[PDB]
């Protein structure tokens, strides 16, 4: 609607712009005592804008319409422009430093912010930091705008007035800000800069010396020591050492994990030779029963006389142990073909080789909770000798007399470990005689009608079952799992610590002591400038003073910044 | 054949060698307008060989017979023999350094090349770099060979003639080459070297100062500034800053790796209590039908009135969604035991406890395309109350009247998510009343003659099925997968950035400004040598000039290299 | 018992303590010499204690009772105390620094040791290092204890007596120990310290110069060079370069990890359309038969005329290849429903669309041995055209005439690869005409009463089977697996090498040459102190000598340490 209204009338769209332009030109020109105010206003506007975007970034939160993000970008276009105006207003010749350094300190930020959000989000918290850095420059900038009025030399002097409080601010910015900033000063006079860069460093230290002299003289006392002042520096140092030492301690365990694993599914089979399996069963909820403290106490009472068993058991909490209450009636009909059933009967009776009887278990775990290996499994096998009693009795079951059964000794390992890895062995500490400690199993063949041929399925039970012969309770001890191992290979972990200690050493080693630089610097502050000058001549700095002489060619305004040094030199 | 021919005649194999040796001995004794040429020729030969190997390495490509690699190694043996071989000319006394010179700059390379190829290959591209480094030394070396003729001091002087162009070459080699090279000079006089090493650094800077003086004087102008020269340095600096800033921005590139996941297999079951499952079905191609844009539009129309549903749906492209057209006739015969069948009928009719009816789903995905979790699954359960209508009606189905059925309300969750993890929940945004929004299922028993009992299987259908009652369409929304997460733990990612910013800071911090060193250096170049000498005496360098005095003991030829400094000193 | 005895009598517990205390106060002051001996004894005790803990840590080995670890900690409490009293009552009244630097050099260690053990163990080997560092300080400390007697200045002087042997010891400690130690000296006079720190560095070099002068004068010869001395430095340098080239090259050190993979389980199915599968079989041990060298030779003879086949085969050792001897009688009864059976017969005969016949294979591997992908699989499908001979013949089998069969050409791919990834394709190099090279399969339906309808199962055999028609031998070539890939993404691996070369470069670059510092330092050693003093005045060091003047205010004992410098200055 509003867009349409602008479209509807030609006059509103145009002429107006021209008028505005005229105002900007003439106004900026006619506005005798002002433009300076306008520059301040423009700086204020920028700060406000930044806040809005900075405020906007923090404020919206969460995730915002994809289109909305585009609109903000469109909005950013606006910010870039406007500035375009005053850009060459202050601006470049009068103080290009404006649109200049300031101009750079935004384009980089804009690219990062779009990049930072990605699809993941959380960019803004990283992003928000960026806005603040821009803002700090702007606050300096707003005064900055009347640069010819502002006088670059004057701003530094005021901090000198600030002294120790002023000195702290200079320290806070640090080298990195200075290096970026030094370059802009370098950019105006790059060739000197390389020469210039050394001077700026020198100046900084000289400024530091003056600050010490200032508040120091009032502060200074002769043959006077204060315990409290010493303690704060020393207590902090001890804390810093602790953090360096503590941090290594802090991370040494920064890694860790531990959550209970219970197989979701416990699948067991009984299979004779290569014949279709006799029995299959898969237990799931609620047939997989976690140990209560009562179950744990009963298990502990059972194994109390045996320290090795108790040492094993004590590694597990009740929650780490389940009883899989395995139903003994096969879950599926026996699917054997008639010729193979006949072959099996014949092999059992008449075979001259062993026949293998295999009991398998396979425990499934939920990887969503942790761990890396979904299934852990193993098997127990028995070789049934030719003509053996159990073998003939098993064969006899096929004749279909319902009251008959066979006992297979040492078939069922009751206690099994389900570790993090894929091999789940019966627990030797609880079954130290191995297979001799496995339980006997009574096997029967069930047959229903039918009609002669009938459905068939196999039923197993523990030989010594009492209260619940339909169940074969398998006790499973599951080691806990963790999402991340952390260190992984030992060598890599060791190297990182060495890098931490080595890298650390290198950084610690690097600062060193600048005895040569210090001696020249130290004398001058205590030293008189003339004495320093006599001192000064041997070092290059006296030569630099000579370069001061070149100053004479240099333009006076640029000379003045150089001149400030002479005042500094006079102060020296 | 050729090998046999050499074997066949004794004379060709021998005497010849002796003659060759004699010739070699004499060639040294020729001795003038020859041996020097021979040294140059030998250097040429070496360069040629390298290229051949360098040419050979790049040229062969791909993977080459294992035996062929061995032959090349055998060939390398030949090269080594020739080198050290002729090494008795330069050599061990005269062109000592030159002699072994490349001696070191080859053995290290040979070990790496064999190591680099491994079984993976691609070693040569890494490998090829190595040959070039050897070659560069050789080009210097070939002139090098007449070392007594060559005069080490003279070669440095010519670069001085080169000046600014010459200066660039010196800069290009860098510190690392110099440190390795400095040592060889150090090796001849190691004790001085430690003293010597400082001098070489000093010399370099002195050489740099001369170069600046040279082309600089013609170049130099008074009170003259060129915008173009400044711009190139500054534009590059901005680009460098951007790369530093851009590179951090660029890294985000990593974050990315999306591809569609559709379960290959959709397996569902319906199971009453612990009884053999009534119904099982596994849908695979082409029963798993990806959404077309038409299907997506129809789904969008269905859920249009509901913003939360539409917000869910909009997260998926048609390719991310499938309809599993589940066949409602069980894929397997019911395998129950008649006794268990009798128990089930009795429990349904007469049981005083609830009985659970469970509908399960399990979606299999192809890990070869991406992702980490192959199966994602869940279940819906209903507790059928004792004496409830549905329970009695289900029991009635066992009597085998083919026209009968039972409806179980709220059994089939039509809309399910198949996320990256192992838990696949029905979509609440599309089914906000949860189980009340699941679909009713009509169940029938298909018992068939036989002959008593009749082969049995269960058939399910959606209660409100219209056009395709044989199908139960389950709509599955699969989140995309990516091969690599990248950052993994948040702390590690943050640390790397800090290291990048911290490490970066450290490197940036390290260069610093050498004000003390610069001041001494700066004065001398502008400064006259005598004035510098007066300046010179206080620093150790004047003392070094005094060491020059030791030169007198030192051998004159070794003295001359020292002497060059005096000429340099005179130049100073 | 013993604890009870102390409890039983009041007198033993008390009065005694008081007496001891009295003695200690009495012990400290009384005999001319005795306390100094006591300080030495206390230092000895500490060393002994350290050894015991150090001895104890190494000695116990393995893992020790959790309670036992607690007891040791309780023991450590004891160690801390004893000094508790001596902490300031021993007492380092004068050399307070005693309970100082020494006190610090233990608390950090104690925290680390507890942290180091964790639950993993192996902490002690890392832990043991810590004890030794404490011990070294203690040995210095024991003499240290009579600090007023000891004279800090005197200890440094003795090393001067040691000279070159003495010098080596100073070098060994390195910067890191000094920086920590410098601070303690700094702590007494921190403000000077910053000034002081430069002096200590200066002193070190001055000490080094004296050592060179000492043994050097006897050692020194004029115009004399020894080959052997040069060789050791140079040979070591070459070795160091090799280590950097060979040591740094020690990167590939992590490039290998594999053995043999044979599928534990080979599962195959034959399925017509969506009907219940006709045939399923899972082969496991010992039906999965690894190739012998005889089998490998026979396979090589079979494929000898074909270079591409032989190139494929040569990539595998016999151990990498198995024959899965697949039983051709289905492992399960056919579970189809009559109509599912009637529908199938009708579709085979009367259908107007194609019907799909699918042969699948799925190979299971043991991840515990290595690898990442447990199952690898694929399938071969044939579209049986309407009214085709094979389709009608298959339908005919359902009528139950036992002598009948159908041949399906090109159904069984004999040679299949089981690679590291999830897709297991038939080997094209051994079957270049693809499906035309797959083997024909003869299918039969087995069915027996009962006694119309009697159990059914399907039997397949290779069309051209001769000796073992019950088996369908599938030859499977499995690529080896390794536990760790290592490099992973190419860019990351390249960056590390660059960091290794770049990082390395940076460290190599960093040392540089200190020409300015060296020149001042070099002149003084050769230079006379007076001449040096004339030399000395221009540098800050002469100013430092002036600070020496402040010494006058400073306390004489603290002055003496400063005074030692003057003696050093006199030596200069």
């Amino acid at each position: 609607f509003f867009h349409d209204i602008l479209h509807t009338k030609y006059r509103a769209a145009t002429d107006v712009y021209a008028l505005m332009f005229l105002a900007d030109i003439v106004d900026i020109i006619i506005i005798i005592f002002g433009f300076w105010a306008f520059g301040k206003h423009s700086a204020a506007t920028d700060i406000a804008s930044s806040l809005s975007d900075d405020q906007v970034p923090q404020a919206f939160l969460f995730m915002l319409l994809v289109q909305f993000g585009t609109m903000v970008i469109d909005r950013a276009l606006y910010l870039r422009k406007t500035v375009l105006g005053k850009l060459a207003f202050q601006v470049v010749l009068v103080v290009a430093i404006h649109i200049w350094m300031f101009f750079i300190l935004p384009a980089v930020t804009e690219r990062m912010f779009s990049q930072n959000a990605v699809a993941q989000l959380w960019y803004f918290v990283k992003c928000i930091y960026f806005a603040l850095s821009a803002y700090q420059i702007r606050c300096g900038y707003p005064t900055r705008i009347l640069g010819n009025f502002l006088t670059k030399k004057y701003n530094h002097l005021n901090l000198f007035l600030f002294q120790g409080f002023r000195l702290v601010p200079f320290l806070v910015e640090l080298r990195a800000v200075m290096d970026w900033v030094w370059t802009d000063t370098t950019l105006s006079l790059s060739n000197w800069m390389c020469v210039e860069d050394i001077y700026a460093n020198i100046f900084i230290i000289k400024c530091s010396r003056e600050t010490e002299k200032k508040y120091p003289q009032p502060k200074g006392q002769k043959k006077k020591k204060i315990v409290k002042y010493g303690m704060g520096g020393l207590i902090i140092l001890f804390l810093i050492a602790i953090i360096w030492f503590p941090l290594l301690f802090m991370s040494l365990i920064r890694s860790v994990v531990g959550v209970v694993n219970q197989p979701i599914d416990v699948t067991v089979t009984l299979k004779l030779g290569g014949y279709e399996p006799l029995f299959t069963m898969s237990a799931q909820q609620p047939s997989i029963v976690p140990f209560t403290p009562q179950a744990y106490e009963e298990l502990s009472q059972q194994f109390d006389p045996y320290p090795l068993a108790m040492q094993f058991i004590s590694q597990y909490s009740p929650e780490d142990i389940v009883t899989a209450q395995i139903e003994g009636s096969s879950g599926a009909l026996w699917r054997i073909s008639p010729p193979s059933r006949a072959q099996m009967k014949q092999e059992l009776y008449n075979g001259t080789a062993d026949i293998t009887l295999r009991f398998t278990w396979n425990f499934q775990r939920d990887l969503a909770k942790g761990g890396t290996v979904e299934y852990t499994n193993e098997k127990h096998t028995l070789e049934l000798a030719p003509n053996s009693t159990a073998r003939r009795q098993l064969a006899q079951l096929l004749e279909g007399r319902p009251d008959q059964s066979v006992v297979i000794p040492h078939l069922f390992p009751k206690y099994i470990r389900a570790p993090n890895g894929p091999e789940a062995n019966p627990v030797k500490q609880l079954q130290p005689d191995e297979e001799e400690d496995y339980l006997g199993v009574r096997i029967q063949l069930r047959r229903e009608q039918v009609g002669s041929d009938f459905l068939e399925w196999w039923v197993i039970e523990l030989q010594d079952c009492k209260a619940d012969c339909n169940l074969l309770p398998m006790v499973i001890f599951s080691d806990k799992v963790s999402p991340p191992s952390l260190g992984f290979l030992a060598g890599y972990g060791i190297v990182g610590l060495y890098v931490s200690i080595v890298l650390v050493v290198g950084k610690f080693v690097r600062g060193f002591f600048s005895e040569i630089s210090h001696s020249i610097m130290f004398e001058e502050l205590p030293c008189v400038d003339r004495i320093l000058k006599l001192c000064q001549d041997i070092f290059l700095v006296r030569e630099t003073r000579e370069l001061e002489l070149e100053e004479e060619l240099y333009a006076k305004l640029i000379f003045l910044y150089r001149s400030p040094e002479t005042m500094i030199k006079w102060t020296r």
